[PDB]
Formats: C-alpha cells, sequence, structure tokens
C-alpha cells in the first residue's frame, strides 16, 4: 500500500500537467564562445515563449527545450530585408525528443550560429480569453549565467529535475 | 451652483473609471532589508499585471495594491518542482480594502518573505479582442526606488493621490 | 522576360506584406538634447507596439513610424492624475504619409517634448486567437543608439531600406 498509494498517486500529475491547468515551459540555452551557458527559462499556462537578444560579454550556438506539454506542431521561431522577411518558421519538425526510461521529458532543438543573435520562440500546450491574457501577465521569467556547461548541469539542471541534453548528447531529466 | 456643478461633475468620473474605458492599476511595493521601498507601477485598460524579479542591491516583504476598478475575485499571483507547481493562486480573499472617508481607494495584500523573490500578479477590471491586445501594448510601466518609506509616502504616495498603507497601518488615498 | 519576370515577381510581395501574413513594424525614434538618435524597432504579425521609458544619459522630441501595413485608424498612443487620465489617444489623424516615387513607404508622427518621458504606441494591420497570442511572443525588439542623425541615416536608415524622415524633412524609404 506504500507502493500502491505511492504509484496510484504518481500518475495523478502526468494527467494533470498535461491538462491545460498544467504549465508549459521553455528554456533557451545560449552557448557562448568561452563555453559558458546562459539560460532563459519561462513557465506559463496555455502557451509560452521567449524573446531575448543574445550578444557579446560572443554567442556561438543555441538550444531550445520545451516541456512535454507543448504541442510540437505549434512551436514557432523568429530569428533576427524587412520587406521580404517571414514572421516565423514552424520548426517543430527539427525538435528531437528527450527520453528518460523511455518517457519524453522534453524536446530539444539545437543549432549553431555563423561566426549578436536575436531570437524569439513560442509554443502552445497540448489541450475564457481573459484567462489567457492573465496567463501572459503571470508568466515567470528566470535568467541565469553559468561559467561552464558542467556547472549548469550540476547546479541548474540536476537539482531542478529539468530536461536537458549536454554537449556529449547525454539526456538529463526525470521520468514520471 | 459652484458646489452643484462641482459635485454633479465629480461623480462623472467614478462611474467612468469603473466602466472599462477606466484604467485598472497595480502597484507592487518591495520592502527591503534597509527599509528602502522599491515600487513598480503599471496602469492599463481591461486588465493589468506585473512580473518582476526582486533581488539584493535584500528584499524582505511585499505589498501589492490594486485600484478599486479591479475585480478582486480575478486577482491571481505566481510566486517563484516544476512537475508539481501550480501556475498561480487566487489570492483575492487575502486583500484588505483601503478606505478613505468610507470609500474604497484600493486593495492591499501584504506579506513577508522568509529570510531573491520572483513575482507575478494579475487582475481584471470590474466590467473587440484586438482592443485588449492593443491594451497590453499600451500598458505603461513606472519603476522607482525610495530610500525610506516616509520618502516614498511623502514624494511618491501623497503627491500622486495613490492608495497606500504604510508600516503603521495608516491608509493613504483620495475619496471621490 | 528579365524585366517581365522581374516585375511580375516584384508585386508578389506588396500583395503579401499587406495580407496579415505580412508583418507590421513600428520605429520609435527618441531625439536627444545632444542630437543623438536612439531608435527602438519592433516587428510582428497582426499588431505591434512599443512601450519604453525615455530618460537622460535628456530627451527632446519623438518620431514614431509605422510600416504601411498598419491601419492608421488603429494607432493609439499612451504618454506619461490617475483618477482622471484616459488610457490612450487615437493619434492616427496626426500621422503624415511618407512617400517615395508616389508610394507610401511609412507613416510618421513627429512631436517635441516640453523642456524623462514614458511612451507606448500600438497599431494594427490592415486586414485563431492563439495565433495572435503567439505573435506577441514572437515579436522581435531591436534597440540601438546613434551619435548623430546622419550616423543613424547612413548606417541604420539607408542600409536597411527603412522608411524615415530626417531633420530637414527628407523622406527615406524604398518604393516597391
Amino acid at each position: 500500500f506504500r507502493g500502491y498509494i505511492l504509484s496510484v498517486q504518481a500518475e495523478e500529475q502526468y494527467n494533470y500537467n498535461n491538462s491545460l491547468n498544467g504549465e508549459v515551459s521553455v528554456w533557451v540555452y545560449a552557448y557562448y564562445s568561452d563555453g559558458s551557458v546562459l539560460v532563459i527559462n519561462k513557465n506559463s499556462q496555455y502557451k509560452v515563449g521567449i524573446s531575448e537578444t543574445f550578444k557579446a560579454l560572443k554567442p556561438r550556438a543555441i538550444q531550445i527545450i520545451f516541456s512535454p506539454s507543448v504541442n510540437v506542431r505549434t512551436i514557432k521561431m523568429a530569428k533576427g530585408y524587412l520587406q521580404r522577411s517571414h514572421p516565423w518558421e514552424a520548426t517543430g519538425i527539427k525538435y528531437r525528443k528527450i527520453k528518460r526510461d523511455g518517457e519524453i521529458v522534453g524536446y530539444s532543438h539545437y543549432f549553431e550560429l555563423p561566426h549578436s543573435i536575436s531570437l524569439a520562440v513560442s509554443g502552445v500546450h497540448k489541450n475564457n480569453v481573459m484567462d489567457v491574457f492573465q496567463s501572459c501577465d503571470l508568466a515567470l521569467r528566470f535568467c541565469n549565467r553559468y561559467w561552464a556547461e558542467l556547472e549548469l548541469v550540476n547546479h541548474y539542471i540536476s537539482p531542478n529535475a529539468y530536461p536537458y541534453l549536454d554537449i556529449n548528447n547525454h539526456s538529463y531529466g526525470v521520468a514520471l
């Protein structure tokens, strides 16, 4: 009964987090020319996005990670002539699934930048208008820098149970 | 007629400010370990919220204040494990009314922080979709720091006719 | 056929940029007491706005410029007593058209400031709800300072094909 009630209560949050009331989160990792990882996090209800400008301090590559509640088909990205520029690309196809014990812990899109990048990304939850408007207002933004990837892995990634893929293609995350 | 027209024209803005065309405002006061008060203000139409990160410069407590146009039932707050975190609490019950001459001048929710806090709050007006979207774009954000509460009271609170509750539980504001 | 296909393919973007899928852009130029021009740009789908605070470094005047996709009637502005303040003015009437070869390249509203200004502006495109919400998340914000107007004209304005009006009332932009 300590394992029955423990596991009959563990699945009372995967069928909740995946149920609109569940948040949807995104991380944008900017990997820098000195190996330091800067990470913007945003968590929100209904939909979530990030819009930041990444410049010297020089940025080399990008990883964007969604919680498994996102509708991968809904992801869009806007990278920065105005008269002939499209407002975004639907890059969901380019996201690789991050698995732990055969469970999706997140989705990772990784790409390098040619040797200052401006970046926006948006995704919607898997699935009244005033509720969504409030959700924009309640989205919480966390922004941190880490000197080396291991430092981010050891103190940002592993303590917080966050889905990740480090530089040797090791998947971090927690199966539920 | 100088008092008739003066008071028959004074109520031609309480039945307007409370009529959607009326703004709805929020103040988040962060009270700091050296007694200084930092204040974020935001005013907007239809709905209004604040999302800021409060860190050292160390923050000790918080007061959030709504203009009387908010629907107190609509207020939500998001304070900052991701897999089991709710996106907000409905904290309207916890707001005390701020009265002046028996009139509600605002609503105040005060709480202390355990001895860096991240904070979002949202509220909706008392009571087409493109109008609300524009309203997000037109929300104006004012951010100030004050060395002591009296300095905030004397130069931020009393000059601007803003509803407030200082540390001795004195209510500031203007009846209309 | 090098001019037929060249010009039968040139109009396959003015009837696109003006078709919702087309972005809508705004620039807010803050002209400073030392003649330096600071410029905030934002581009987006469906609707676009800017909300910035302009202070010393002192700001003297403002020019706001819309791409020709905006509905000029939709423009609103919010400049910063709370109990009697309107949330915005509909300033579309005050915008002058910027023409190049008899074609509208943008709309310019210019005004001076009395001798720290807070400013928001919003406009909608000329002409499902989740698409607009994502569009807020995907709006890209560019912010630059230039030491003199000529420097902005020469390196920000002329290279990027941006509609502009400099201080001698010369219209910059590209006809399409």
